[PDB]
DNA sequence: GCTCTACTCATCA
DNA sequence: GTGATGACGTAGAG
């Protein structure tokens, strides 16, 4: 029997992170864990990881799960991202959290002036 | 035989302004008006006209030509519209020759600001 | 804590 | 006198 890779104990996988984000994760797991596991919307990716519409656009380089817009239905469907594909993506791309909060830092200067 | 509703004589329309821009105006009728009858690349609708890419790029809006792109057959395709059309969308959006040239105004006002 | 892009120019294509 | 868009961010519509 396959087991997760964080517990090694559990045998049934939560059904979003392994049919969409291909992680053996069973979905205790992915609670306890959130900093690997938890699903951040497009606009979030954006705020926390200063990842732009092109790269979040690119089907080839994140999974992503749609769902409803919960403002409406006849909305742009929300997407969801895993913050383990996200926050790789964006440690490659700004230098690891160092790099990151380097760019958070700056932002928030120009934000005054 | 139906004529040329420039000079009313010619009855060989030019194919261009003819099959792509439904035009009914013979060749030396569109030299001797290039102020309906000039093509325009898109960058020159912008330039001249001040209209958008999206106004630009709709489909059900202006009739357009394409050729290869002068610099590279693998750049993007060059896009000709006649300026009769072009013109007319600009006036309807500024308010005539007026409007446009207002805006002409403003625009290089911010210019000389940097 | 929803998504998409229009809102004047280098750069690349 | 070539075209498309991303780039200090973001309102507004959707
Ligand atoms: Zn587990
Ligand atoms: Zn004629």
């Amino acid at each position: 029997a396959p087991k997760c890779i964080e517990c090694h104990i559990n045998i049934e996988m939560d059904p979003v992170l392994h049919d969409v984000f291909k992680l053996q994760v069973c979905k205790q797991c992915s609670k306890e864990h959130p900093e690997k596991y938890a699903l951040l919307t497009k606009t979030e990716c954006k705020e926390d990881y200063f990842l732009t519409d092109p790269e979040l656009n690119d089907e080839d380089l994140f999974h992503r799960l749609e769902k409803p817009n919960p403002h409406s239905g006849t909305f742009a469907r929300m997407q969801l991202f895993v913050r383990c594909e996200v926050e790789a993506f964006a440690f490659k791309k700004w230098g690891g959290e160092e790099g990151l909060d380097e760019e958070w830092q700056r932002r928030e200067e120009g934000k005054a002036h």
